């Protein structure tokens, strides 16, 4: 009985309970809010049926805590070994497949700007100078300022990871191509007549905006301020009328009527250019893969009582450490995948929380290492542990959403 270890002078076990069962509440709320407002663009933009698991996997993090705070029996040294290391895996399996996604979709949107620009400005495979004189290759990617050729060279084979011997690939020059975009849009960001504009634009019409940009220079496309403004009322029929008054549209006309022509439409016309029950299959099989390994060790090591509130069980490093092992892989993947998406502004900014997320678990899991270890207070530890990367996913990803649904249901709009 944790309120006995509390009239004795141990508050520990009743604290444990009471985090995990303000859990599983906070838990059960967030589901329950999701499952009404399902049909609302802030529920059903994202992966619905991932979110389940996650939350699945975050109320198992809490339900650890009746298990490793237990009566002495046999089933809860099995499900202490299920649940400390299935909810993680539940919660990250489902996360590392809904950031691996945001990750191929940035890829292949990040590919249009390129396809657009090879088009616009062209491309070549082996180094060359700018009329400055300082070498290049691909898509203008400037290489070293050295006279050096070699350098170049040099560089080169450290920006890709092999040796080029000056050559490249489309792909390498699309890689390269990724670099100056990420360049070119800090500068529009950083750009006080540029920023609000690119802000206010779709995916697309941000593609045209960094093409001038990519032409002319920032200096260059601040210019065309009353176009500018036109763009930012969303007036396109008007700004492409204007656009194609200017010296711009007068001294390069193939490439400015394409450019104009994307800003009126917002669609790719101008130029020549991941499933939903996959995910779920994906999960689950990254969840049954740390089941074997908890099943396998009940064969190797099979749950035993030592031998008391705190349930103490035969489980050997070993026990900890697989399983452990594999979450760990989880959380890096996890967290490698949100950094790469980390500024998707999609889904009311998903991504910069997942990001936030992420950091805080490694620092969590790696703190718990030696702090675990190093303690004489196992069953503790492992209790607060666990609730509080839950309460962490929970806190980082799922309260900012039931805060827009119920607090700002008018900013819950596509
Ligand atoms: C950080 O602590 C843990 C958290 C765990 N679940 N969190 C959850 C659970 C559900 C949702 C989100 N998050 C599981 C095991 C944990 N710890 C360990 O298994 C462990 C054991 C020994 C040494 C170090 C460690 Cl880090």
């Amino acid at each position: 009985s944790p309120v006995q270890y509390l009239r004795w002078g141990d508050p520990a076990p009743i604290a444990a309970v009471v985090f995990a069962c303000l859990g599983l509440l906070a838990t059960l709320f967030v589901t329950v809010v999701f499952i009404i407002y399902r049909d609302t663009p802030v529920v059903k933009s994202s992966s619905r049926e991932l979110c389940y698991i996650i939350l699945a996997g975050i109320c198992l993090g809490y339900l650890c805590t009746f298990c490793l705070i237990a009566k002495p029996k046999q089933i809860y040294c099995y499900l202490q070994r299920i649940g400390i290391g299935l909810s993680p895996a539940m919660s990250y399996s489902a996360l590392v497949t809904k950031t691996y996604r945001a990750a191929r979709i940035l890829a292949m949107s990040k590919k249009n700007i390129f396809e657009m620009l090879r088009i616009d400005e062209g491309l070549r495979l082996k180094i060359y100078k700018d009329t400055e004189g300082y070498y290049t290759i691909g898509i203008g990617h400037l290489l070293t300022k050295s006279p050096s050729l070699n350098a170049a060279k040099s560089e080169l084979d450290k920006a890709i990871g092999r040796n080029t011997n000056g050559v490249i690939t489309k792909d390498e020059a699309e890689k390269l191509f990724n670099q100056d975009v990420d360049a070119a849009v800090r500068g529009i960001l950083r750009n006080a007549k540029l920023k609000p504009v690119y802000d206010s634009l779709d995916a697309v019409r941000r593609a045209a905006l960094i093409n001038m940009v990519f032409q002319m220079g920032e200096t260059g496309v601040a210019g065309f301020t009353n176009s500018l403004r036109m763009l930012q009322q969303k007036r396109w029929d008007e700004a492409a009328v204007n656009l194609a008054k200017s010296r711009w549209y007068n001294q390069t006309p193939n490439r400015a009527k394409r450019v104009i022509t994307t800003f009126r439409t917002g669609t790719w016309d101008a130029y020549k250019i991941m499933s939903a029950c996959a995910q779920l299959v994906i999960a689950f099989i990254l969840i049954c893969i740390q089941l074997g390994i908890i099943v396998a060790l009940f064969i190797m090591e099979p749950p035993d009582i030592m031998h008391e509130v705190y349930l103490i069980c035969n489980t050997t490093n070993l026990g900890v450490v697989a399983p452990l092992g594999y979450n760990g892989l989880l959380i890096l993947a996890c967290t490698f995948y949100a950094f790469k998406t980390r500024n998707v502004p999609a889904n009311f900014n998903e991504a910069k929380y997942i990001a936030f997320t992420m950091y805080t678990t490694c620092i969590i899991w790696l703190a718990f290492v030696p702090i675990y270890f190093g303690s004489n207070y196992k069953i503790i530890t492992m209790c607060f542990s666990v609730s509080l990367s839950a309460t962490v996913a929970l806190g980082c990803m799922f309260v900012p959403k039931v805060y827009i649904i119920l607090a700002k249901p008018e900013r819950n709009v596509r």
